[PDB]
């Protein structure tokens, strides 16, 4: 795909609260219609932003176990770690425009 790590509940301790940077964790599942229409966004970003920004997509239905953990009610949810401390948490769909403000806003 792109920058985009495909975590795993037992990776994301190591990947996400241990991250060397910001991670944008987007929580998906496979039936995520949504999910998929923003993907190239994400990829688009992830690239854009190499090296300020990575980024990864959970796949809730191989993880439930970290559905919970998050309060992941509602997918597409967008959670990002700046060294594993959740700065922000968005949850939905949203333009380009407003998730790279959102994520400048975030990353500062």
């Amino acid at each position: 795909s792109d920058k985009i790590i495909h975590l795993t509940d037992d990776s994301f301790d190591t990947d996400v609260l241990k991250a060397d940077g910001a991670i944008l964790v987007d929580f998906w599942a496979e039936w995520c219609g949504p999910c998929k229409m923003i993907a190239p966004i994400l990829d688009e970003i992830a690239d854009e932003y190499q090296g300020k920004l990575t980024v990864a997509k959970l796949n809730i239905d191989q993880n439930p176990g970290t559905a919970p953990k998050y309060g992941i009610r509602g997918i597409p949810t967008l959670l990002l770690f700046k060294n594993g401390e959740v700065a922000a948490t968005k949850v939905g769909a949203l333009s380009k425009g407003q998730l790279k403000e959102f994520l400048d806003a975030n990353l500062a």
